[PDB]
């Protein structure tokens, strides 16, 4: 079924967090070892849409949240400012169903819409579905960091992965309207 | 002739603060566009430090600070505690003196040292001296983000070199001793 996508809202905060949790748990997608709480997710999401990124969320047939996605700053250095990091993660049960890819096109158009200029994916233990999904849309290797992770007790890759968006390099960008105006000071 | 290194102190920040106005202002090393002041750079430098990375500056002959450089977090989350990235600067007058190599080498052996695996460097610009001075003290060239920076008018690519450190993926680190006490909660 073509996926139900909307703008997430403070109240997915709880199965956005319980499904980052499990990912924490028993994924390589992130780094990260301890579950945040939900007031570090809460946190997180305010500063994530406060920098007018997209945040979104996709539902099941009775509209509750089954996975969520996200554009950031890949560093919050001036120079960075018209390059984004796509961030996806599905609950168990919702993966396999085509709603991965759904979240990423809507990343990829959104940010092309806002004017971002380049995406870069960084996939955690360069996981091959992760890989293979953003292949699908465009995104090409760039690179491999080799044993740059360890978690469950094994040494991880971490793949590196880039889209053009948009004009890309192909014009500058324009001048005092968003995302130009993010991260001057 | 051998460069006079030694570890940064609190006293050192008001130079350390001036050689990075300089790069800020007029390079690509670095992506932020307005000088910190030497109360950030201070703050930044207690972080550092007080994470256990190494942070050194380079003498000149009387003893004043020309080119600094640390190591610090790749991205400071769990699975990444084994992973350093590099980061040096060195005054106009230091530059074609073999001064970022000593430095770089100090960087990698102080952190082979303290039991970090992996030594990672984001080269702004892709400029092809600082590729250079990476490459001879073994870093290898992992791919090119190409067009991910923008300032002073134009699009740069952004390099990303790596070298192994100690035993890098060939064992497993020891448990509970720094740098696997890093990141932790
Ligand atoms: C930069 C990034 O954010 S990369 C994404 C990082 N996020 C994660 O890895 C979180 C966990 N995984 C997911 O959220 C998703 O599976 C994604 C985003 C990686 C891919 O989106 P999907 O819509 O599942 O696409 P797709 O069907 O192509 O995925 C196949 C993967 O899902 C798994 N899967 C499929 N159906 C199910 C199910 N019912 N239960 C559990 N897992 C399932 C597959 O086994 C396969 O994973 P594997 O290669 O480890 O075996």
């Amino acid at each position: 079924m073509t996926a139900t996508l909307r703008d997430a809202v403070a109240a997915d905060l709880r199965s956005i967090t319980e499904i980052y949790r499990e990912s924490v748990l028993n994924g390589v997608a992130t780094y990260e070892e301890t579950p945040p709480s939900e007031a570090e997710m809460a946190l997180r999401f305010s500063t994530i849409t406060g920098n007018g990124y997209p945040y979104v969320v996709a539902l099941d047939e009775r509209g509750a949240v089954i996975g969520y996605a996200y554009a950031s700053a890949f560093r919050n250095r001036t120079a960075y400012r018209f390059l984004v990091e796509d961030s996806i993660y599905l609950s168990p049960e919702a993966r396999g169903k085509g709603i991965g890819k759904a979240l990423l096109s809507e990343l990829v158009g959104r940010c092309t819409a806002l004017g971002f200029r380049q995406m870069i994916a960084v996939i955690g233990g360069a996981h091959p579905s992760s890989i293979a999904l953003h292949r699908a849309l465009g995104f090409e290797l760039q690179g491999l960091m080799k044993a740059t992770g360890f978690k469950h007790g094994r040494w991880l890759d971490t793949a590196f992965m880039q889209r053009p968006l948009g004009e890309g390099t192909a014009t500058k960008p324009t001048e005092g309207v968003y995302p130009d105006t993010l991260y001057r000071s």
